[PDB]
């Protein structure tokens, strides 16, 4: 799967995690470290870690 979609808005705590809005689409850069994945928003062109329980695969 290339794109994942945000299920809800998320407000990040630090510069590590990425704030995003429901419906944004992301490419996943790295999901190998755990359930928080480094991701690149196609909607905003920003990157950071996102909680994988806040996204679903676009398929
Ligand atoms: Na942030
Ligand atoms: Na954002
Ligand atoms: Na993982
Ligand atoms: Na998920």
């Amino acid at each position: 799967v290339t794109l994942f979609v945000a299920l809800y808005d998320y407000e990040s705590r630090t510069e590590t995690d990425l704030s995003f809005h429901k419906g944004e689409k992301f490419q996943i850069l790295n999901s190998s470290e755990g359930d928080w994945w480094e991701a690149r928003s196609l909607t905003t062109g920003e990157t950071g870690y996102i909680p994988s329980n806040y996204v679903a695969p676009v398929d």
